[PDB]
């Protein structure tokens, strides 16, 4: 498919790996649902540069359940935050608080008030990135700096714009 063949052009080994692991965690096929595969790299790819920002940042995501809860666990015994119901996506060591990434093709405030009716948790800091440069997070608290946000928008930017060269784009957007 040329899409999963985009996936492996524009997405380095290790985080393809990541979530072909995931795909199967789920028991899916990236070469059948491949605009999930493609979601699921560009989820890691965020989570993984939002980290970079730190020391700061322990990443969750990309972890098998067993090491994620183990570190969410260890997190909390040292920090005494409460323990989320669902497994987030990075702790913020400075802020002292668990972060929840979402990465969205539709409007961010859609897809922000869809986490947060799914996370049900006053704790979980929610921070929406869209295709188009958008954001919005939880008290529009976006906890990085406009440089490591601009780096993570720009990234996602360029896989839509990759896309629509090889005229994936509509397909990939209009899943979800
Ligand atoms: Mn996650
Ligand atoms: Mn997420």
């Amino acid at each position: 498919s040329a899409m999963e063949d985009f996936v492996r052009q524009c997405f380095n080994p290790m985080i393809v790996e990541l979530a072909e692991k995931a795909m199967k965690e789920y028991g899916e096929d990236p070469k059948i649902e491949t605009n999930k595969f493609a979601a699921t790299c560009t989820h890691l790819e965020v989570c993984f540069m939002y980290s970079d920002f730190g020391h700061r940042f322990e990443i969750i995501e990309g972890r098998d359940r067993i090491m994620a809860w183990t570190v969410v666990n260890s997190i909390c015994n040292t920090t005494g935050v409460e323990k989320p119901k669902f497994l987030p996506d990075l702790y913020d060591y400075k802020e002292n608080r668990f972060i929840e990434i979402g990465v969205t093709r539709r409007e961010v405030h859609i897809y922000y008030l869809e986490k947060a009716n799914k996370i049900k948790s006053e704790k979980t800091h929610i921070h929406i990135f869209s295709f188009t440069g958008e954001e919005m997070a939880t008290k529009a608290d976006y906890t990085l700096d406009e440089e490591s946000r601009a780096r993570i928008k720009t990234r996602l930017f360029t896989i839509r714009q990759e896309m629509a060269s090889r005229s994936l784009w509509d397909s990939f957007r209009q899943s979800e």
